[PDB]
C-alpha cells in the first residue's frame, strides 16, 4: 500500500539516536504525513503573532526539550499535542533523520510521524494561527520565489490563501518529498 510504501522508503534514512547524546541545545520538530484523497501531504502550521520567536512565520510543530521528556521524540509528541491537539495514540512516529545544526550550540532533531485519518486539529491560539495541509508531491515543482534567498509560496485551492514556507522547515519538507515519491512507477 501507499503507507506501507512510505515507511520502508523512510526507514532507510533512520539515524535514530546516533547523534542523541551530544551535549547541545536541544530541539525537536514532527513532521506530520496525512493521507487524503489517494495522496500524501504534511501538515504545517503558522506561528501567532505574539510569540517572541519567529511570529507569524510557518513551521513544523516543534519546540525545546525539557526534563520530563524519555527521549527526543517525546518531546515532539509532547509538543504536537500542546499546539494542534494530536494524541500519541494518533501518531506513529517512523524515524528520526538527519539533524540541523544551528548557531554553534543548538541541534534541531526532525521526527516523521504518519497521522490517523480521522485526526482532526485543535489550534491552540496562543501559539498557533493557523494550520494547513501541502501535497508532498508540490515540494518536486514548487513555486519558487527570491527574497538571495529561496522561498516557496502554496496556494491552497479550496479558499485561496497563500503562505510563504522557507528556511529549515522548506529544506525539511523537499527532502521528505525525495525519500518517499523519487523513482516511482505511475
Ligand atoms: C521557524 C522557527 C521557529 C522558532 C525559532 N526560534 C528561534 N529563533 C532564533 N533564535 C532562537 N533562540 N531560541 C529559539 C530561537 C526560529 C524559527
Ligand atoms: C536557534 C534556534 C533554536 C530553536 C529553533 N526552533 C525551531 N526551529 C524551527 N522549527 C521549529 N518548530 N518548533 C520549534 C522550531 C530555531 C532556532
Ligand atoms: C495512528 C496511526 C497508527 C499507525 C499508522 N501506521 C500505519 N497504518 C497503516 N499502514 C501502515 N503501514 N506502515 C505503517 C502503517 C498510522 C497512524
Amino acid at each position: 500500500s501507499m503507507l506501507d510504501d512510505a515507511k520502508a522508503r523512510l526507514r532507510k534514512y533512520d539515524i535514530g539516536g546516533k547523534y542523541s547524546h551530544l551535549p547541545y541545545n536541544k530541539y525537536s520538530v514532527l513532521l506530520p504525513l496525512v493521507a487524503k484523497e489517494g495522496k500524501l501531504h504534511l501538515l504545517f502550521t503558522v506561528r501567532s503573532e505574539k510569540l517572541r520567536r519567529a511570529p507569524g512565520e510557518v513551521c513544523f510543530p516543534g519546540g525545546k526539550r525539557d526534563p520530563t521528556d524519555m527521549d527526543d521524540a517525546a518531546t515532539a509528541l509532547r509538543e504536537a499535542q500542546e499546539e494542534v491537539g494530536l494524541r500519541p495514540h494518533q501518531v506513529e512516529v517512523v524515524c528520526c533523520l538527519v539533524p540541523c545544526l544551528i548557531d554553534t550550540d543548538t541541534l534541531i532533531t526532525p521526527f516523521v510521524g504518519l497521522i490517523d485519518h480521522n485526526f482532526q486539529a485543535q489550534p491552540n491560539p496562543a501559539e498557533v494561527k493557523d494550520v494547513f495541509l501541502v501535497p508532498l508531491a508540490y515540494f518536486l515543482h514548487p513555486q519558487v520565489h527570491d527574497q538571495i534567498n529561496h522561498i516557496f509560496e502554496y496556494t491552497n485551492p479550496e479558499d485561496g490563501v497563500t503562505y510563504q514556507i522557507k528556511g529549515m522547515t522548506a529544506n525539511l519538507a523537499v527532502l521528505v518529498a525525495f525519500i518517499i515519491l523519487e523513482k516511482k512507477p505511475t
